[PDB]
């Protein structure tokens, strides 16, 4: 998949007001191709329906965090290389370190500015020549 205006997006969180910021972030970016899930579980479902080319998500949510969404999307073969992004308040080392090792494509720490999320999303375009 290419970073373009066709990119879907999934956007999972468990919290109305974290999505609402980042599908409107995507927006001020050019990207309108965004879907929202509340859970892992409900990620997993909508991921499973096919198309969508960058993952961005919570970890501290219900039926499955987002340290399990991330490890069951990479250790799955259809879907191992999707780009992650967390997005979490979750700012301990060991946290960084466990989602990092897990395989994020990047880790943003709650509460971020714009301008920091839309220059982790560009630097994993640029490192997957999207
Ligand atoms: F609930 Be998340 F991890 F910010
Ligand atoms: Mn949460």
């Amino acid at each position: 998949h290419m970073a373009d205006k066709e990119l879907k997006f999934l956007v999972v969180d468990d919290f109305s007001t974290m999505r609402r910021i980042v599908r409107n972030l995507l927006k001020e970016l050019g990207f309108n191709n965004v879907e929202e899930a509340e859970d892992g579980v409900d990620a997993l479902n909508k991921l499973q329906a096919g198309g969508y080319g960058f993952v961005i998500s919570d970890w501290d949510m219900p039926n499955m965090d987002g340290l399990e969404l991330l490890k069951t999307i990479r250790a799955d073969g259809a879907m191992s290389a999707l780009p992650v992004l967390m997005v979490t308040a979750q700012a301990k080392k060991e946290n960084i370190i466990a989602a990092a090792q897990a395989g994020a494509s990047g880790y943003v720490v709650k509460p971020f500015t714009a301008a920091t999320l839309e220059e982790k999303l560009n630097k994993i375009f640029e490192k997957l020549g999207m």
